[PDB]
Formats: structure tokens, sequence, C-alpha cells
């Protein structure tokens, strides 16, 4: 049974925890409790393969930026999340990508760019703007709503499929 070490990263409040909890526990967290560092594990079948997802849900609140180097070393794939109603969170993605990129000493780290909260109408990050960022990384862009579950399984499973291309 393959184990996949996924790490969810991004700015505070973008929905990292709500996405992970929707995937693992199938409900929507309406309240905002800032995360330090939590882990989840679940056995799932992906493309006929039983595997174990080990998901690290990280802090976006800039206090715990010191713990970033630790988890960027352990993780095999990174879900890089911003919120489509938060332009600053989109601009912050670089800081996360470069950090992963620097820490891993690799321009070839399994990653997926996630535009979350696509159920909200106050969009300030257009899909094409995020597609361009993902293209320069050579990674997929996927929009999600942790609230409606739109795209949630697709985002995490796509990251597993990125790890599998090595
Ligand atoms: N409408 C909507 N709200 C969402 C969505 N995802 C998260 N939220 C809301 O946004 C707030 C923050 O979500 P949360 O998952 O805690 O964010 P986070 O990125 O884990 N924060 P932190 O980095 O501090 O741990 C919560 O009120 C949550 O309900 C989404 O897809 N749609
Ligand atoms: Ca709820
Ligand atoms: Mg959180
Ligand atoms: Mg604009």
């Amino acid at each position: 049974m393959t184990e996949y070490k996924l790490v969810v990263v991004g700015a505070g409040g973008v929905g990292k925890s709500a996405l992970t909890i929707q995937l693992i526990q199938n409900h929507f967290v309406d309240e905002y409790d800032p995360t330090i560092e939590d882990s989840y594990r679940k056995q799932v079948v992906i493309d006929g393969e039983t595997c174990l997802l080990d998901i690290l849900d990280t802090a976006g609140q800039e206090e715990y930026s010191a713990m970033r180097d630790q988890y960027m070393r352990t993780g095999e794939g990174f879900l890089c999340v911003f919120a489509i109603n938060n332009t600053k969170s989109f601009e912050d993605i670089h800081q996360y990508g470069e950090q992963i990129k620097r820490v891993k000493d690799s321009d070839d780290v399994p990653m997926v760019l996630v535009g979350n909260k696509c159920d909200l109408a106050a969009r300030t990050v257009e899909s094409r703007q995020a597609q361009d960022l993902a293209r320069s990384y050579g990674i997929p862009y996927i929009e999600t709503s942790a609230k409606t579950r739109q795209g949630v399984e697709d985002a995490f499973y796509t990251l597993v499929r990125e790890i599998r291309q090595h």
C-alpha cells in the first residue's frame, strides 16, 4: 500500500483546513480556527490503487513561518492554496513556491495550485491569472469550494497523480 505525504500550504484563511476536512471527513467547517499544524490519514482508492493519504494541514498565520522549513522537507507533494476572493493570498503563493523550491533544492516538486472558495462571487483572482502562474510552474491549476465540495477530491487526487509522474 503506497503512502502519499501531502502538505497543504498557503496564506491564512484561504481554506486549507476546510478543504482537508471536506476530503477526509465530508463536512464543511464554517468557523475559522487558525491552524498550528494538524495531520490526517485516510485509506482511499485512486485509479484502482489502494493507498494511504497522509495529509499535513499547515499554518497560514505568519506567526508559525518558522515551522515551514520542517514540513517542506518531509512532504512529497504540496497543495498550494489561495482564495479567489483574496488577491494578496494569490500574490503570497510565490513565497510558498519559492520556499518549497529552495528547501527541496528542486524546480521539480510535485505541486498543484488551488484556487479555493469558487462558490463566492467577489472574485479578484481571475482563472486565467492563476492558469498563468501554474503554467510557469509546470503544474495544474484547479478551482475548489470546500463549502460545496466542488473540485475537492479532484484537487487532492490530482496531486497524487502529480507525485506519480515523479
Ligand atoms: N465560502 C467559503 N468559505 C470557505 C471556503 N473554505 C474555507 N472557507 C471559510 O474560510 C474561513 C477560513 O477557513 P480555514 O479552512 O480555517 O482556513 P485556513 O487556510 O485553514 N486558515 P489557517 O491558515 O489560519 O489555518 C472559515 O470561515 C471557512 O468556513 C470555501 O470554499 N468557501
Ligand atoms: Ca459545518
Ligand atoms: Mg487551517
Ligand atoms: Mg484584477
